[PDB]
This record gives C-alpha cells, structure tokens and sequence, in this order.
C-alpha cells in the first residue's frame, strides 16, 4: 500500500475488520497537509509544506496539539458520552505537541470525500476517537479526520492588527485546498468534498459557506446539533479575554499590540493552561468577525443571500439539555429568572417576558404534579439553542433557491439512566452514524447493542453516503419500516421527517414553541 | 278557583293542557304585590297596596309597564330567538302603562316558589311570553313571573339624594317579600325561595344575595348565562347619561337637582323613547352602587365573605357571540384592535396585549385556512364576558364553605342557520327548560321538534327542580345517557358537567383560556 503525491512518496496499511460483513480497509494515519507552525510563525497563517524524496513511513496516531480534559471545562457543550465516561476520553490524547497538522484517510477513481470537522466546544477533542473505518467501507467512500489549531493558540483576535483573520477556519481551509488539489492520486474527486460534523463543530461548517475562500474548494454540507446564529457560536469579545490570560502569564502591557510578541515563545503547555472561563451559554476562543473569512455576522450576512447554493442539511436530536436540570413551585420559579437573565442580552422590559414563558411552558390541565416541572424545563434549553434558531436557518436558505432537508432523532442504545424518559441528550447520533455497533462495542462506547440498534445504521448510513453521492439521500440506492422518502424543508409547510424509531414522515415541528420563540418575543424587546 | 290572602280575595283559572301527559294546570294571571305608581311617587320606593272586599277578577295578562320594541337596541346582549324573530316578539306586548306592578302565577302545602326574572338588558322583556304551565306541572312547583319597573325609569340614581337606591331591585324585593309572607294561602313555603333567571335578568340574581334586604326572604339562586361582575352587569357613569336624555326633552338645569322635579310630571310614553346609546358592551340603566341595597361593588363586596352560605349554580352555553362576527389576514387583524381599545379600561401599555391575544388565539398547525379566523373571534368574545367571569365566581364562593355547581351546554334545535358549527349560541336553553317541544311548537320558537329534543326537556326539568327541593340537583328522583352524578365545583379540580348531548362527567373547561383571561394578562396592566 504506497501511492505517491505532488508532495512526495507515501506508504500506508490495511486492516480486517471485525464484523462478518465488510472487507478489505486500508488507511493512510498521519499524512501531512501544511507547513507545522514552530514558534516563529505562532499567531499566523499557514503555509505549503515542504517535498521529500524516497518513502515517507505514515502509519501511526499521529499528535493531537495541546488540550487539557481536566480543566473545568463547560459541561453543557460538551455531549454526555464524552462528559461521564471522561477516564477512557482522557486515555486517548497521550501525546500531544504544537506540531498536530497531520490528517487521517480511509481509501476503500472520483470516490466523494467526507471531511469531519470534530465537535467540541472548540477547546478540546480530535479525530483519532472518531475512527471511522466501518463508515469507510459500509457506503465506500472515503473519510478524513483531521486536526486543526484548536484551543487558546487556536482561533486568534484581539481588535488591533496583531491578530488578523482566525487561523483556526483558514487552517482548515488549507487543507480543503490539499484535498481539493493532491486527491486524484488518491482516487478522490476534488468536486464533491462534503464537509460534515456535529456539536459546535457543525457551526464552523456554516460559517465557511457564507466566506468566499471556499469557492472552489467544497460543495455540501452537513450541520448536526450546530447552527452560525445561536448563542455559543461565534465570539463578540475578544479583547476583554485575551487581556485576562495574559494577567496570570504576563503580558498585560497597557499598550495594545504588546501581547503576541512575549506570548510568542511561550511554550504551548503553559498557554493552555488557564482558566479562561466564558459567561454562561458563551465561549470564549471561536470564530470572531474581522473582514477576511467572517466580514459580516450571519445575523446580516445571511440576509443579503450573497451565499451561494449549496444544500445543507439541519438536524435536532429530540431531547437534549439533560444537563440543565439534573421539581416545586419556587424551584421551576428560580430557573426561570436566572435563565432569562443570562440569556437575553440584558435590556430593560424584562419583568413581562418572563411570566409569559412561565405561562406559556406550564400544562394548566395538571398542574399540581412534579413531573411537569423538572420536565418542561428540558423543553425550555432544548428549544432556545437548539431547536429555534435551526428552523431560521431554514426557513432562509429554502427561499433562495436552494434545498434544505431535515430530521429529528429519537431513539438511543439503551444504558443507565436512559429510559425513554431520557431521549438523545445531545449525544447518541454519533455511534449510530459511526457504525459502533455493528462491529461491537467499542470502549468509549458501554451500552448493550442488539439487533434492533443494527438495523438503524443501514438506514442512517445509506442516506449521509447518498447525500455525498448526490445530495439527495435517497436516489441512488434504498428499521421497522421502509421507503419513506425523504421530505424537504419550504417556507410553506415545514415538513420534517422524523428519523427515529418508526421513520413516519409528519409535519411542522412544535409549531407552537417555534412560533413562541421566533415571531413573538421579537416584539416584547 | 277562588282563594283569599291577607289582602282580600282572588279568584283563578283552569286549564287543559296541550300534551296528554300532563293534566290539572291553574292559572292566576295578574294578582297585584305592590301599590302602582301614580305620578306622585315616581321615582320611588314602593309600598304595600291596599285591601278590598269581595272577590277580584284577575285572569287575563296584565298590561307590561311601557317599552319599545323598535328602539335601535343591543343586538350582543339580547338572545337570538328575540332579535331575529321580532315581528312575533312585538305583537306580544301591545298594551302598555305605567301601572303594571302585578305578577303570574302557576299553582299545580308548602311547595317551592321558583321566581322567574325576565332577562333582556334592562330595557325590554316580560313574563307573558314566558308562560310555563308545563314546568309548573311536570316537576309539581309553582312558577311566579312578575313584572318590575324596566327601561328608564326603572333603576334611577344620579349621584344626588334625589334619585337613592335602584328602585327596580327593591321593587322585586317587595315582590320577594309579598310572597313571603302572603303565599300559605297558596300552598308555597316562604322558606323556599329560588330566584332563578337568565341573560342580564341573572345579573341581578347574585346582586340579590350580597345585598341585605334579602335576609328572611329567599334561600337558593341561579344563575344562567350571568354574572355580577362583567362588563355590562351594573353601571358606572349614572350622571353623564341621565343628563342627556334631558337633553331631548328638557330638564338639564345646572342646578343638580332640578331633573326629577319636571320629569316627574312628563308622561311614560315621552321618556321612554329616548336614544340613550351606550358605550359599546356597556349598558345605560342598570343596578347602581349607592349604599342600601348595593353597599360596595361585587369586585370588592364578594371578597369580604359577608354574603351567607346560598347555593349558586352558574352555567355557559357553549358557543355565544355569533353575532360578534356575522377571514382575511388584515380582517382578523381588524376586529381585534378595536376589541382591545373598547373593552380594556383604557389605560397605557396595550401594544403587547393585542400581539399576545393575536398569538394565543391562532393556530399555528394550520395557520392558512380561512376557517381558523372568523371562527375563533366566535371563541375570543365567548370567553372574555361569558366564560371567564363565571369560574372566578365559582372559586371564590366555593372557598367560603358553600356549593357552587356547573354546566355547559351543547345540543340546539336544527333551524336555519343552525349547523353544529352554530352551537347554542346565546340561547336555545330557554325552550329545553319551558318545555316548548313537550307541548307542540309555540309561535315565537319556530323550529322541527323531534322525539331527540323531547327527551331533554326530561332530564333538564328535574334538575332545576329537584334543585328548588333541596339544592343538590339529583337526591329525590333520577338523553341517550342516564344517572350521571351531579359533581361539584372545588377549587382545586374545577369539574363541570356537560349537559349538552351526551352527559359526561368532563374537567377543567378550557384551562388554557381560562388561566390565560384571568391569571395572566391582570400582570400585563
């Protein structure tokens, strides 16, 4: 297994795996992609890498750059499977180093391509977790996990020139070109890349459509559980935070541009080591507006539909927030103000819109037992962060004439405290769509896999491999149920499709919340 | 049939029955209470008659003090079957005078009185066109439908001591009182009178019982279709209005006091052919707050548990206001903008009201269909005057250790115009319980009786007059279903009955609405 590139010569591995059914994967661990930054060109852009001759030995899980799964870190972002059993996630980044500009494959002649942007709240994760060589060989097609400047040295800003357009999006911009310009030797098409993710992974794969670097680069998209306009998917201060680890480290200097040039040579274990902690639902190190990649917001970017027609493809996991409670009538009455006062953009006229909620959000019909609040209260963070601003995203890219689909999950590997009491909860897509049972449980996933979980990969990796095939995910190829065809999203009807436990196709979504949350609060404030 | 009271002598009548169920109906049209005011004491409290000797003449129907018929009236407080079928209603009073303080009677030892105040809206009505012998003889009582000073002079005050305490509400507390002390000639108890009502006519049937004059009188009430604190139960602006039908016939002096000193003198006909517009749901001469008989509004009065354990028994057609709207996307955005500024007390902070009413009354599932508006504006006006003063009633008379009943009903007569899409409507309970389709369709009632209504009638006479026995509406005696319990109204689960077409026991009408009407928008002002 060795191919050559414009770049050089490099060799590769195959593996069996486990499963009965799939056969014969090969996979190319640790390929590079750009120049590494050193120290020099910290705080920069990228930069080609150079050329070697002979043979270059690449198969290995290659350094993840610097993270800390000990850092406390937000537990809301974050998905349940990662958070609980966090000793088998922390077991698996051992290595770690400034140099991480490497990048996986999986080769099954212009076979589509599946970039994975991993999720995370942009501080901590990586795609050796994610290794996805069933989802490789189920629906041949080719996968690639990369790595990118994550973290504080990771997506910089700061108002001044000394921290120009956020090296994290054009770091992996970088490597949208490599793929788009060196894949032919790899039987890749450098005209269907289709650039996937989930978490607030997802909402760096909206924001690269509305930029212009990406013309020729990609084509799809795909955005699980993230959206570009909620309230954890951009950053709107930067300046206040990057003066605040430079106040434990040092380099405060009440001029403005004297910080990059101390921080410079500050070795990487020592910067991301500081507890840079956000306001509540807000980050701190994402994606920031500066004029390059990001020069308007897509609060207004959008609007002006200067966005090209591509197909993005939305999707809610029904239930999740399990972490936002975890029952009396002063109890649901102490969320419900703190609540709106962390997540309202602080204007005056509050006293009204809270009672409205604490209205709208109980069942009058039963109101004395305990089980409706500590219950609505999970539809009131699923519903504001999640499943009211996707719907938006929606509505306005369906009215320039493009497609946009949609979906709702519902059914999860049952485990401890999962009953049908608790849905999704942010989390359990990911197994599915990464095939974790149908080769046996893996360690980071514990569950108890039968044959009723099995059949539910088919499906959920036949549509995600037709789409990349052709954007529809039905066309080329067809549990519990079967042929339901896959609806689309208009302004009209609004018709999402259920895939869960039984794939009916039904209807408008919480017409109500959605309604609630989308064309009334606007005129209280 | 000849009887003596105190008074004198009286002779009666007899009668046979249409139906061949029932049998021996008696009849004493016209027997007096009070002495006729003259011209002398107009504008007065009355006082006792006199006495005579002999016998007294009295079977015809007597003449009802002046009204008129085509007078340019509301056409939302009066009932359907008065307002469409009007050439028949007008050719029922034609004899009017000032004299007419008498009442009917119907005797089928000591058995039930069951009072009937007319309803209307103060200004016209009688109980000639109410002439139940069917009810007096099926449940054996004794119905009594008086007549009362109604229209304009019928409940004076001005704000002056030259117009004291509503004289029509005394006037029918004399009547209360002659009956409670002359009617064991007849075979009634004085210690079981029911007042009983409907329309505004059972508006003054709670005022009745937070007053003081009614101690010794009556024990029971009910109250169909009314309410003491709704926006057109009593008025408020006595001075504004009495000094502007002065202002068409003259006696407007600046002096205060110089109205009743020239009016007193003006004949019946003349004053009660004046335009007296009032505001829109409000009303012009009705009971008024001054002191005696009406010492503090029912707002206040009812909190302060000074009324005595009676049983109320309210009660809501189920669909009333269709002449409120007899669909667009700026017609529906029409009606409820001048709803909100007529019938909001007018203060400041109502850009958010008409938005949130707007909100709560769509239907977001369907929102495009012309079917949703014009036909919840028939829901909006329902339940602001009709269905949510009534359960404010029933809590807080429930909570001071009395029993507070309930209904709902449903089933019509098919007419014209009368699909299940038009329900009760404002009327079509007054034939059930009068007995109209047991003894032949009478003329002002036109529909096509069935052997389906007939059984009704059944059901919802021996409720209203096992009730007169001894308030629980079933102990003595017991359609298309039978024997269902009368259940209470407690605060705590708010259970009415349905007794429409098919008596089930439901809970919690519109808890939705209800809460939303009366627990939600009082924070909003």
């Amino acid at each position: 297994p060795v191919v050559n590139t414009a770049y050089g010569r490099v060799r590769g591995v195959r593996r069996e795996l486990n499963n009965e059914i799939l056969g014969p994967v090969v996979q190319f661990l640790g390929v590079p992609y750009a120049t590494p930054p050193l120290g020099a060109r910290r705080f920069q852009p990228p930069e080609a890498p150079a050329s070697w001759p002979g043979v270059r030995n690449a198969t290995t899980l290659p350094p993840a750059c610097p993270q800390n799964l000990h850092g406390a870190l937000p537990a809301i972002m974050l998905p349940v499977w990662f958070t609980d059993n966090l000793e088998a996630a922390a077991t698996y980044v051992q290595n770690q180093s400034e140099d991480c500009l490497y990048l996986n494959l999986y080769v099954p002649g212009k076979k589509p391509v599946m970039l994975f942007l991993h999720g995370g709240s942009y501080m901590e994760g990586t795609g050796n977790m994610f290794d996805g060589s069933v989802l490789a060989a189920y629906g041949n097609v080719i996968v690639a996990t990369l790595n990118y400047r994550l973290g504080v040295l990771g997506f910089l800003s700061t108002g001044d020139q000394a921290a120009k357009g956020n090296y994290g999006l054009l770091d992996q911009i970088q490597a949208l070109r490599w793929l788009s310009e060196n894949i032919a030797h790899f039987g890749g098409d450098p005209e269907r890349i289709t650039i996937f993710g989930s978490g607030a992974g997802a909402s760096c794969v909206n924001l690269l459509i509305l930029s212009h670097h990406s013309e020729g680069l990609f084509q799809k998209a795909i955005a699980q559980s993230g959206t570009a306009i909620s309230s954890w998917s951009v950053n709107y201060q930067p300046l206040k935070y990057t003066r605040l680890l430079a106040a434990k480290v040092g380099c405060d200097r009440e001029d403005s541009a004297e910080a990059v040039e101390c921080l410079r040579r500050k070795p990487s274990r020592e910067l991301v080591d500081q507890d840079v902690q956000p306001a509540r639902y807000h980050i701190a190190f994402g994606p920031v507006v500066d004029g390059d990649v990001v020069p308007d917001d897509p609060e207004i970017l959008m609007q002006q539909g200067e966005f090209l027609n591509y197909d993005m493809l939305i999707g809610v996991n029904q239930g999740e927030g399990l972490k936002f409670v975890e029952v009396s009538a002063s109890a649901f009455d102490f969320t419900v103000s703190n609540f709106v006062d962390n997540l309202y953009g602080y204007p005056e006229g509050k006293d009204v819109l809270r009672e409205t909620i604490k209205f709208m959000y109980t069942d009058w019909a039963d109101r004395d037992n305990g089980e409706m609040r500590r219950k609505t209260l999970l539809a009131l963070f699923t519903d504001h962060q999640w499943v009211a601003p996707a719907v938006a995203t929606a509505k306005l890219h369906a009215d320039y004439q493009s497609p946009v689909y949609f979906y709702t999950f519902y059914h999860h590997c049952q485990a401890e405290g999962r009953p049908e009491w608790a849905d999704a909860a942010h989390g359990d897509e990911l197994p599915y769509v990464f095939g974790v049972p149908m080769v046996g449980a893996t360690d980071l996933f514990p569950c108890n896999f039968s044959k009723n979980d099995v059949m539910l990969s088919a499906v959920v990796m036949t549509y995600w491999t037709n789409f990349a095939k052709t954007g529809d995910p039905n066309q080329p190829v067809p549990n519990r149920f079967e042929e339901v065809v896959w609806s689309k999203f208009n302004s009209k009807e609004k018709q999402y499709l259920h895939i869960g436990l039984k794939p009916r196709v039904r209807d408008n979504y919480r017409a109500n919340k959605v309604a609630f949350w989308l064309e009334l609060v606007p005129h209280l404030h």
